[PDB]
C-alpha cells in the first residue's frame, strides 16, 4: 500500500506524471480556458531494477482513494494471443470498450516490447495484424475519452516507430541507476521503522561505498544483514526440527553485520558484464592516491564538467602516457573512472568488439557513439591505443574516425585513452587527435621516496612484530627502501608478497630472531633485473 | 464534431481533387452522361506518420452527412471482419458490400488497409489469400457495383497486393508529405484561433522557420505545452499540495519565453528513430559563416535553377578547401538545411556499413531509386577523398553506373565535399566534375569584419554583467593576433575566453578577472 513515499530520488518524474492524470480531474478551468487537452500517454524505459513498476503501483494506489476515483487496468506481456483466427484482435477491442465505459481510466501495458514489434515482411502475419489494430485504436477516426496509457520497456529502440508520436506515446522518461544522493534516500526509506534507528552518518558511510547498486540490491542487503544478527545470536536453530520460543529483544543489528553482506552479494549491473571501474585496492592506495589526484586536477582543467548558466567546453580529449609497467593502463585509468561517478561509461576494447559473434564490430561502434551522445555528458573509453590500432581493419578505422567528427563541437563527451609507447612513436593518425599545446597529454613519473617509505611502513614493523593469537627492523626498513629506488609497480608489489609469505610461515612462534635473519636473507636473495 | 474543411490547412490540391469524385456526380449529373464518363471512384492515401490522413476522412464524413445531399458512411478498422468459423471470415465482407449497395450513394473507409490485404504468398496461412481473392473479386467483378467509393490509408505502400493497384479498383494514389515553411504558418494559425489575446502574425511568421522537421501533430503539441509551462511560471506552489487552491485566470498570459522552453524540451517525431543530415548554424558561430553560405547558395542558383519551366542538366557541385576551413562539418549541412522541401538521401560511411543484415549494393541502389522517384531531390556524399578509398571495385562500378541511367534533364542534384584540392583527387573523380562549367567552388578564410563581430558581443557586453577602456585594447589585440586561424582554433579560443567569465561569476567587483583574460590571451598558442 505504497503512496508516493517509498520512492526516493525520482522527484521531477513524479511531478510531471501527476500533471498528466491529476490536474484535469481537479482544475477543469485552466484547460478549458485555452482548449488544451493535455498529453495522455507516456513510455518508461531504463535498465532493470531501477523502480519502473513501483511508480505505476504507487500512482494506482494513490488515485483509487476518491474522490475522484480512477479505475486501473493491468496487462501482462502478451496475454491477448489465441490459437483461433479472430480472437487476438478482439480482446483489445473489448478491453478498450470496457475502459471507455467507466471513464476516466488507466491502462498499463507491462513490457510492451513483447507485444508490438517493428513491422516487417519476414515474420508472421499475426504480429502485423495485432500492431495495426493496436495503433488504429489509440488515435483513430473517433476520439477516445479520458483514457491514459502507460508502457514499460527495457529496450526502447525495438518498438514500432509509428507508435512513438504525439498522440499515442508523446513523452519518454529515462529511468537511470541512482546517483550518490539517492542511495541515502532509499536506505532511509527501507530502514524507517527500526527501534534502534541507525544514525545518519552511518547511512552516508554506507551510501558512499555502494557503487553500481540499483534500487533492489539496496533492498536486498537490508534483509541479508538483519539475518546475520539472527544467525549469530541463536546459532542452535538449524539442529532441531520443531518450533521454539525466542527472545526478540536482544538482536539489534550492529555495524559489523552490514559489512559481511557487502562482501557476499554482487550488484545487478556487474553480473553478466564486468565493469570498467575499480577503486584502488587497500594495499596500493598509499602508492598511487597522489597521482590519481593530479590526473583529476588536469582533467578538471580540460573537462570543466568535473567541477563537483552552464560551463562551456570544446571537444574534451586527454591521453595518459608513460613507460611500460608504470600502472597507467591497469591501475590509474580505472581509478580515474571510478572517481568520476554520475557519468555513465561506454567501453571500447578488443574483448568487447570481438566478444559478439552475431554483430559486426562497426555496428557496435556506431551503437556506442550514439548512446554516449544521447545521455551526454558521459565518457567513451579506449585503452591501449598502441595495440588497439593495428588489430582492426581499415573500415573500422574510417568508421570510428568519421563518427566522432559528427558530434556537435560544444557537446560534452570525453575521450579517455592510455598508451605505453612515447607520444612520438604512435602512428600519425592517432597523433593528429591530441594537441598537447592545448594540454591534452599527461606523463606519469615514479613515486618518490616518502611515498615508497609509507608503502613498506606497515609491513615492517607492525605485522612482523605482532603477538600471535625492535631496533634492527629499522635498519631493515632503511635497506629495503634503499634497494628498490628504481623499481616499477609490478616489481614493487612483487617484493611485497615475498615478505608476507615469510610472515605467514611462522604463525605460532613466540620467539623471533628465528625469522628476522630469514627475512633479511630473503630480501637480499630477491633479484629482479 | 465541428471540423469541416476549415480546420485542415496546407492541403488544397488533395481537397480540390477529392470533391470531384463524391460531390460532382451528385450535384451536376448532367455533364457526365453526355460523354459517358463514370468518373474515378477509388483512391489511396499514404504518407509518413502524423501528416493528416485521418483528419481528411473525418472532415469529409462530417461534411457530407449534414447538407442537402446526404451520403452514408461505413467505417472499418484494421482486421475487424475476422471470425473463427470457416464460413464467416469472408462473409462479413459480402454483407457489408450488399448493405452499402442498398443505401447508395455511400462511402467505405478501410483504415490501415496494410493489415488486411498483404501481398499473396504461399509461405503463410491460406485464409489471407482467400480474403484477398474475395475482396478483389468484389470491387470490380461481374456485377458492376455502382456508386460505392472505396478509400484506404496506410504507411507502408509497397506492402499491398499489386492486383488492387490498377484503375477500376484503386484509381488514384495520394502522397501526404511533411509541411514546408508556408503551411506551418497556416497550421499555427488554425490551432491558435480562439485565444482572447490573439498573437501577432509577425510572431507566428518568425516562429514558423524555427520549427523545421515538425509535422502536423507535433505543432498541436507545442501549442499545448507552452500553456502548461506558463502555469508552472505563475503558481509554483501548486505541485506540493493535496487540496484545491484558488486560481486567478487573468495572470496566465503567454510570453515568448514559454515558447522557447517548450520548444527546447521537445524533439520532432520524424528524427526520433534516425538523425537528419541537415542542421543550422549554432547561434555562437552564425556571425562567421552566413556570408559564405549565401555565396554557395548563389552558385547553386547559377547551376541548379530550381532554388514555362526552368531547365537543368545533371546538376553537381563540389565544395573544396584546406583542412579545417569547415566545409565537411559546418558549411554543407547548412546548405542542405536551407534547401528544405527537397527530400535528402544521405550516403556515407557509417550508413553503408553501420547497418548489418544488408549488403552495401542493395542500399546503394535503393537510395537512388528513391531519389529518382521523388524528383527533385539531393544525393549527399561527404568526404569523397576518403569515401573513395574504403570501398571495393563492385561498389565503384555500381555507383558510377546507377547515376548514368537517370533522365538527363531530371533535377537530381549531387552534392559532395572534399579536402584535397581538385588536382590531387584520383581519376574517375576528376572526370565527374568539369569546373569549366562552374561545378567547383573554392572556400576561403573569413576577413576582419566578421572576425571582430564574432568577439565583440562576448568581450564587450557579456563581460560586464550586473551580478571600460581596456576592453577595446583587448578586442583589437585579439582580432590582430588571429589573422591566420581556421575555424577550429577560433572556436577553441572563444571557449577558453568564456571559461574565465564563468569562473568569476560571484565576485562583485571586476578587475580581478581582467588580468585573467589577459594572461589567457598571451598564454594561448597555436600550431598552424
Ligand atoms: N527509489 C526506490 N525506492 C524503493 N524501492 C525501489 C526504488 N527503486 C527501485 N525500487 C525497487 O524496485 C523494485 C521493482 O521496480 P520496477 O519493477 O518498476 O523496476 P525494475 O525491477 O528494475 O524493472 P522491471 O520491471 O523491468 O524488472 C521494487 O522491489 C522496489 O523496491
Ligand atoms: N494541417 C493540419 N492541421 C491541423 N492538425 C493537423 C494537420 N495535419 C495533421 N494534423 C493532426 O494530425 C492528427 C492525425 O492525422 P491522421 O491521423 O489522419 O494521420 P495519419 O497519416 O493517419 O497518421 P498515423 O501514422 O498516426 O496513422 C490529427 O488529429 C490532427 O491533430
Amino acid at each position: 500500500s505504497v503512496r508516493f513515499d517509498s520512492v526516493g530520488g525520482l522527484s521531477n518524474h513524479i511531478a510531471a506524471l501527476k500533471e498528466m492524470v491529476v490536474f484535469p480531474l481537479l482544475y477543469p478551468e485552466v484547460f478549458e480556458k485555452f482548449k488544451i487537452q493535455p498529453p495522455r500517454g507516456c513510455l518508461f524505459y531504463g535498465p532493470p531494477g531501477t523502480g519502473k513498476t513501483l511508480v505505476a503501483r504507487a500512482l494506482a494506489n494513490e488515485c483509487s482513494q476518491g474522490d475522484k476515483r480512477v479505475a486501473f487496468f493491468m496487462r501482462k506481456g502478451a496475454d491477448c494471443l489465441s490459437k483461433w483466427v479472430g480472437e487476438s484482435e478482439r480482446q483489445l477491442r473489448l478491453l478498450f470498450d470496457q475502459a471507455y465505459q467507466m471513464r476516466p481510466s488507466i491502462i498499463f501495458f507491462d513490457q510492451i516490447d513483447g507485444l508490438a514489434p517493428v513491422r516487417s515482411s519476414r515474420q508472421d502475419q499475426i504480429h502485423s495484424s495485432i500492431v495495426s489494430t493496436l495503433l488504429a485504436l489509440m488515435d483513430g477516426l473517433d476520439s477516445r475519452g479520458e483514457i491514459v496509457v502507460i508502457g514499460a520497456t527495457n529496450r526502447l529502440d525495438s518498438i514500432d516507430p509509428a507508435l512513438r508520436r504525439p498522440g499515442r506515446f508523446d513523452r519518454e522518461f529515462l529511468f537511470s541507476l541512482p546517483d550518490k544522493e539517492a542511495r541515502k534516500e532509499i536506505l532511509k526509506i527501507h530502514t524507517r521503522d527500526w527501534n534502534p534507528k541507525p544514525l545518519d552518518t552511518f547511512l552516508e558511510e554506507l551510501a558512499e561505498n555502494c557503487v553500481g547498486y540499483c534500487g533492489a540490491d539496496i533492498k536486498s542487503i537490508c534483509a541479508e544483514a538483519a539475518l546475520c544478527a539472527l544467525r549469530r545470536r541463536y546459532p542452535q536453530i538449524y539442529t532441531t526440527s520443531e518450533k521454539l520460543q525466542l527472545d526478540l529483544s536482544s538482536i539489534n543489528i550492529s555495524a559489523k553485520d552490514f559489512e559481511v553482506a557487502m562482501q557476499k552479494m554482487i550488484p545487478a549491473s556487474q553480473r553478466a558484464v564486468t565493469s570498467p571501474g575499480q577503486a584502488l585496492s587497500t594495499v596500493v592506495k598509499p602508492l598511487l592516491q597522489n597521482t590519481v589526484d593530479k590526473i583529476l586536477e588536469a582533467l578538471q582543467r580540460v573537462f570543466p564538467h568535473a567541477e563537483f548558466y552552464q560551463p562551456m567546453s570544446f571537444r574534451p580529449r586527454i591521453l595518459i602516457v608513460g613507460e611500460p609497467g608504470f600502472g597507467q593502463g591497469s591501475h590509474l585509468a580505472p581509478a580515474v573512472i571510478h572517481a568520476l561517478e554520475k557519468f555513465t561509461v561506454y567501453t571500447l576494447d578488443i574483448p568487447v568488439l570481438f566478444g559478439v559473434s552475431t554483430t559486426s564490430p562497426e555496428e557496435t561502434c556506431a551503437q556506442v557513439i550514439r548512446e554516449a551522445k544521447r545521455t551526454a555528458p558521459s565518457i567513451v573509453y579506449v585503452p591501449h591505443i598502441h595495440v588497439w590500432w593495428e588489430i582492426v581493419g581499415p573500415t573500422l578505422k574510417a568508421t570510428f574516425t568519421t563518427l566522432l567528427q559528427n558530434i556537435p563541437s560544444f557537446a560534452p563527451v570525453l575521450l579517455l585513452a592510455t598508451s605505453d609507447k612515447p607520444h612520438s612513436a604512435l602512428p600519425e593518425e592517432v597523433q593528429e587527435l591530441f594537441i598537447r599545446d592545448y594540454g591534452e597529454i599527461f606523463n606519469v613519473q615514479l613515486p618518490d621516496k616518502e611515498e615508497r617509505t609509507k608503502f613498506f611502513e606497515d609491513l615492517i614493523l607492525k605485522q612482523a612484530a605482532k603477538p600471535p593469537i625492535h631496533e634492527r627492523l629499522k635498519n631493515l626498513l632503511k635497506t629495503v627502501v634503499k634497494k628498490s629506488q628504481n623499481y616499477n609497480i609490478f616489481q614493487l608489489e612483487n617484493l611485497y608478497a615475498v615478505i608476507s609469505q615469510c610472515i605467514y610461515r611462522h604463525r605460532k612462534d613466540h620467539d623471533k630472531t628465528s625469522l628476522i635473519q630469514k627475512m633479511e636473507q630473503e630480501v637480499e636473495n630477491f633479484s629482479c633485473s
